[PDB]
This record gives structure tokens, sequence and C-alpha cells, in this order.
């Protein structure tokens, strides 16, 4: 697929400004105001979203845990294994996602993705 | 793969009891006062999960940290690195889908159960 016509398309469909998109290969980046951004690429022929939060101190994590637990038990029916995936590196702790084949064809229906996603992204940065 | 194969051999491997497995599949490895470990060929891979009784919401916030400690986790043997935490009406599920390099063998692949019954150990012990 055509990821950056894709992701285009997907943004002026909902009336998104066309300045947050910045850019051959991975990965396509859609800044956000006072939040991270959201990261678009192709990892090994799947579309693949993903956000880099800084890694909160292990007390502020303890006391946001219940509300982390339960956003990363909702469902994400776009993801390949229904999830959005908590990845922790020394760093970050990384919201990521890999899109099933069938909603990466569409922009219109992408556009339900990335604000499904950011959606989820609000929520961690609320508890962090 | 022959997932029959790999599972007998794997748990001779470590000296368990021939008593504790049952059934193509899926295949069930049962453990005392725990949800026993569901194995299957699911689209091409092989994939591992567990069943605990979805805990009463108060209990979830005072094991929550403990909880997401366990998600956090490296699981080095899964495709994604993680073991998954899924939700159903009835169950929390330990799920993990299992990399290729690691469903050949039967004695690599009982250090894969080793570690997967170890998550559901820590699991177990905070609901
Ligand atoms: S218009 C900015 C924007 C982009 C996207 C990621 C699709 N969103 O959820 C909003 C609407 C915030
Ligand atoms: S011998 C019982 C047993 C089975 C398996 C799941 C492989 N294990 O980790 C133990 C050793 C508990």
């Amino acid at each position: 697929i055509n990821l950056v016509q894709l992701v285009r398309d997907s943004l002026f469909t909902i009336g998104c400004p066309p300045s947050i998109i910045t850019d051959s290969h991975s990965a396509i980046t859609i800044s956000l105001d006072s939040m991270p951004a959201i990261n678009i690429a192709l990892v090994n022929e799947q579309v693949m979203l993903w956000a880099n939060f800084d890694a909160p101190s292990d007390v502020k994590l303890q006391s946001s845990a219940y509300n982390i637990l339960n956003l990363m038990l909702m469902n994400f029916s776009y993801s390949i294994n229904e999830l959005v995936e908590l990845h922790r590196s020394d760093e970050y702790l990384q919201l990521r996602v890999v899109i099933k084949d069938d909603y990466v064809h569409d922009g219109i229906v992408f556009a339900e993705i990335l604000h499904e996603f950011y959606q989820r992204m609000e929520i961690l940065n609320g508890v962090l």
C-alpha cells in the first residue's frame, strides 16, 4: 500500500490541518499540541501506529496503575490482536498497534483508526 | 508442526508426569490450584493461553500495580515479546503467540511452557 497517500487522504477527510504531517521510508509523523506524536509506518508488510510517552516514575505508575490497566484491557477492534499494546523501554512507555489489512485501503476508514488510537493516547496522557 | 508430539516430548524432557495432558485440538495441561495451560495451532502459529476468573473490580484496583508490572515484563519467545491480557465477561485471559524459532524443538519448547507457567503463577498470586 501507499501509506503517505492513505494518511493524507485520512486527514483531509476529517478536516485536520495539513501542517501536522511530517515525512522515502519509515516513518510518517503527526504532531499534536501538548502530546506525543503519532508515528505511522509499514513495518514488515503491516501498517503500525505508535506513540512514545516519557516513562513515568515508578511511584506515578503505581498510583495510575488501575486506570492504565483499564485502558490496556479495552478492546481495539482494528488491531491484529484486538488490543493496544504497551511496551516499556528504559526511556519510554510505548503504545503500539498493528492494523489489520482490511482497514488500510480506505482513507475514510483509516481516519477512524487514527482517531480511536489518539483517544487511547489521550487517556494514557491523562494519568501520566 | 506436530504439536502433540512437541508437547509430549517437552514434558518428558523436564520429568513432568504424563497424567496432566489431554486433547486436532486444543490440548490442555492441568496443574493444581491453577488454570490449565491451553495450547493449539491457530492459523499456523502455536498459541498458549490460560483463563482466570474475572476479578471483581475492587480486587483489580488493589492488584493493578502488580498486574501492570507483570504485563510490562518482556516475554522473548512471543512474536510481539509480550504476554497479552484479554478481558471477556467471564475471564481475564493470559495469551501468547509463540514465534517459529521456538516450536521445532521439545527441549526449547519446555522452557517456553515453564516461563509461561511462571507468568500464570504471578497473576494467580494477586487474584
Ligand atoms: S485534526 C488532529 C487530529 C488528528 C487525529 C490523530 C486524526 N485526531 O484524533 C485529531 C482529530 C486530534
Ligand atoms: S511438571 C509440571 C509442570 C509443567 C510445566 C507447565 C511445564 N511447568 O512449568 C511445570 C514444571 C510446573
